[PDB]
Formats: structure tokens, C-alpha cells, sequence
């Protein structure tokens, strides 16, 4: 994979944000994870939804550098959102959330699963530590 610079435009929730990428603004959705909903009426405000949003917001707003790393398959989803692993000062936001029990590993669609095992190992640790979503 290969990291590329991006500039934060606006944090939306735990797993979705707006970034300036290659000159253009677009919304990104974190690969392989799912933070709880705080927007869609069908799901309502789910437990830890507000917590995941705050964690992500803090993490991306305070970073000196943001980088996007597309996987080997499709780079956007059906809603036109970029699908990537996002790094804040070298730290993967996707992993950070999973490690804290603020996201579950989900939407594993091959071949966009390069970091699946890494994320799963962090999810298991969060589970055994009974963190947030796993408490
Ligand atoms: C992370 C991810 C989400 N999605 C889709 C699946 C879900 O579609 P449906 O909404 O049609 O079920 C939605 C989940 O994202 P949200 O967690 O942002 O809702 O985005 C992908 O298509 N591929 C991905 O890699
Ligand atoms: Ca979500």
C-alpha cells in the first residue's frame, strides 16, 4: 500500500470525515471498521456513537499530518465515499478506535482487507479488556 497526504476539512462522526484529497474535497469512510451511528434515524444514536465521534474528532483535529492509504481493491463505495486506512501523525485511526473498543471490525470485503488481521488482533485485546463496546 502507499500513504498519501490529505488535509482535514471536517470531522463528521467516528468513521466518516471530509478531507481535501488531490486538490478536491470528498468524504472518506474508514476501511474494515464500524463506529456506532449518531445520524441515521433507522439506527438512531447507538451506544458509544458519541464517544467514537469525539475520539476520532480529537485525533484528527490535533494531528500535524493526515495520510490516506487506499487498499488494493475499489477506492470508493456506492455513496462515492473514499475507502481508506487513515493515519494521524503516523497512527492508524482505524486501529486506534478498534483498540479502545469504540468500533467493531466490519465490512470486510476482499480484496480490501490487507490490514484485517492486524485490526482483528486489536479488537480481541479490546474485548479481553472488556473495553467500551465490549464492557
Ligand atoms: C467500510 C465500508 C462501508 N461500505 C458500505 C456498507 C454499508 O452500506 P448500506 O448503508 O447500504 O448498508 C455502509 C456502512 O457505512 P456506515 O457505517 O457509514 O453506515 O457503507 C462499503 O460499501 N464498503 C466498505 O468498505
Ligand atoms: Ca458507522
Amino acid at each position: 500500500l502507499h500513504k498519501e497526504p490529505a488535509t482535514l476539512i471536517k470531522a463528521i462522526d467516528g468513521d466518516t470525515c471530509k478531507l481535501m484529497y488531490k486538490g478536491q474535497p470528498m468524504t472518506f469512510r474508514l476501511l474494515l471498521v464500524d463506529t456506532p451511528e449518531t445520524k441515521h434515524p433507522k439506527k438512531g444514536v447507538e451506544k458509544y456513537g458519541p464517544e467514537a465521534s469525539a475520539f476520532t474528532k480529537k485525533m484528527v483535529e490535533n494531528a500535524k499530518k493526515i495520510e490516506v492509504e487506499f487498499d488494493k481493491g475499489q477506492r470508493t463505495d456506492k455513496y462515492g465515499r473514499g475507502l481508506a486506512y487513515i493515519y494521524a501523525d503516523g497512527k492508524m485511526v482505524n486501529e486506534a478506535l478498534v483498540r479502545q473498543g469504540l468500533a467493531k471490525v466490519a465490512y470486510v470485503y476482499k480484496p480490501n482487507n490487507t490490514h484485517e488481521q492486524h485490526l482483528r488482533k486489536s479488537e480481541a485485546q479490546a474485548k479481553k479488556e472488556k473495553l467500551n463496546i465490549w464492557s
